[PDB]
C-alpha cells in the first residue's frame, strides 16, 4: 500500500474555511464485509483517490468497484473519509445514487471534512446521498487522526490537529443535519 504523504493529507483534511483548496478532492476508502453481524476487514481494499483529468474522486472510486471483485451474494459496508462532500452538478451524487441502486449489497458511509457549496446545489447532493441510503457524516477529531493513522506516510509521529479542527467540525456538523433533517 503506498501511503499518502503528509503535506497532502494536511492541505486537503483540513476544515478551516479560510484555507482554499476547491481544486481538488481526496477520498480515503475502507471495505468490509458484514456477516453474521461482524464485520470481515479488507486491508487489501483500501486506498485513496483524488481527481484527476477532471474526473472527480467519486466517479473514479466507483470506477475500480468491479476490480474489487464484490460477492453480490454477500453485503459490504464501504467508507469514504473525503475532502469535500459530493457534488451534484458534476454528476457524482447522481452517479453515487444510481450505484447504490443497482448495487443492493452495498452500504454506503460518506465522513466529509467540509461541505462543497460552491456547487449551487449542494444541498440537494447531499439529500440526495441520504435518500440512496448513504449515512453521511461530518468528520471529527476521531476521523482525522483515524486516517493520518491508517492512510498517510506519518513514521509514526502522531496526529497534530491544526487550530480550530473541532469548533469547524462542530458547525459543519450543524449545518449538515440541519440540511439532512
Ligand atoms: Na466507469
Ligand atoms: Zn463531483
Amino acid at each position: 500500500r503506498y501511503l499518502m504523504d503528509p503535506d497532502t493529507f494536511t492541505s486537503n483534511f483540513n476544515n478551516d474555511p479560510l484555507v482554499l483548496r476547491r481544486r481538488q478532492t481526496y477520498l480515503c476508502y475502507e471495505v468490509e464485509r458484514l456477516d453474521n453481524g461482524t464485520s470481515v476487514k479488507m486491508d487489501q481494499h483500501m486506498g485513496f483517490l483524488c481527481n484527476e483529468s477532471g474526473r472527480h474522486a467519486e466517479l473514479r472510486f466507483l470506477d475500480l468497484v468491479p476490480s474489487l471483485q464484490l460477492d453480490p451474494a454477500q453485503i459490504y459496508r464501504v467508507t469514504w473519509f473525503i475532502s469535500w462532500s459530493p457534488c451534484f452538478s458534476w454528476g457524482c451524487a447522481g452517479e453515487v445514487r444510481a450505484f447504490l441502486q443497482e448495487n443492493t449489497h452495498v452500504r454506503l458511509r460518506i465522513k466529509a471534512a467540509r461541505i462543497y457549496d460552491y456547487d449551487p446545489l449542494y444541498k440537494e447532493a447531499l439529500q440526495m446521498l441520504r435518500d440512496a441510503g448513504a449515512q453521511v457524516s461530518i468528520m471529527t477529531y476521531d476521523e482525522f487522526e483515524y486516517c493520518w493513522d491508517t492512510f498517510v506516510y506519518r513514521q509514526g509521529c502522531p496526529f497534530q490537529p491544526w487550530d480550530g479542527l473541532e469548533e469547524h467540525s462542530q458547525a459543519l456538523s450543524g449545518r449538515l443535519r440541519a440540511i439532512l433533517q
